[PDB]
């Protein structure tokens, strides 16, 4: 209907575009160098430190592996 | 066929990439800080103020929740 | 296998990310202000002038309508 | 669970967003001008030189053709 139902504060501008995994866990990268995993309800599931801003938007494989690039030249494959 | 069928003026450059929800409602974020929801025919459905330019591109969950990040460091989950 | 099978010269850097329509027609926006439609084989189908660089990546609706934003503040809905 | 399972060093910041092909091969473009293809396990499959940074995110056609744009004004269609 357009009403907010939660925001989640990362550390920097979230330029990455978010992905939704087979279980509704939402994955997004932030300029704070972190890929965030938020449970569908708004509470963090985990965050993964890389070496630079995550402008890449996460891709999601069949087994649920999360694939995302980072300003630190690396393509990361992260277990769920 | 390539003919236009409507443009919709947001307030700033629309860098966000648009998403299409289970009902055809198209969701896009604009540098005017707004996530826009446009009914499939071109008339606004609603727009949601965040605190900065929305470069993130909206993700869309099973229940239709719209997930998008914003230059204001937050990941937003917005009801339809 | 990794061999090229065609490039298509737009007028400026293609930052937009390409979309594939129900018939294989590939849609991408270019900084030359144009959304390009390329037939699956590499020959243009059409290109649609907007008022600025198309950094947005095209979305594709059920009927095949192409939805994309542009640096000119507008969200465009373009017939196939 | 959030544990890493491999990073892959490209040559520059990976701004492109990665795509997953019908066989799990992950495709991403890097600012080093290369579109990378990584086998699902982390070892390269191949990398394709273009003429500029690949900010575009790869699209994937029915036959597995990889479609991506590049800062060198070209839209590339690359065999698997
Ligand atoms: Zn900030
Ligand atoms: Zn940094
Ligand atoms: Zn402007
Ligand atoms: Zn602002
Ligand atoms: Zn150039
Ligand atoms: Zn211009
Ligand atoms: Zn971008
Ligand atoms: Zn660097
Ligand atoms: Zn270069």
């Amino acid at each position: 209907n357009g009403k907010l139902k939660w925001k989640f504060e990362t550390g920097g501008s979230v330029h990455s575009s978010p992905a939704i995994g087979q279980d509704g866990t939402i994955y997004v990268g932030s300029n704070d160098h972190y890929l965030y995993a938020i449970n569908p309800n708004g509470k963090l599931k985990w965050k993964f430190e890389t070496g630079g801003s995550v402008h890449s938007s996460p891709a999601i494989g069949q087994d649920g592996t999360i694939y995302v690039g980072s300003n630190d030249h690396y393509l990361y494959a992260i277990n769920p």
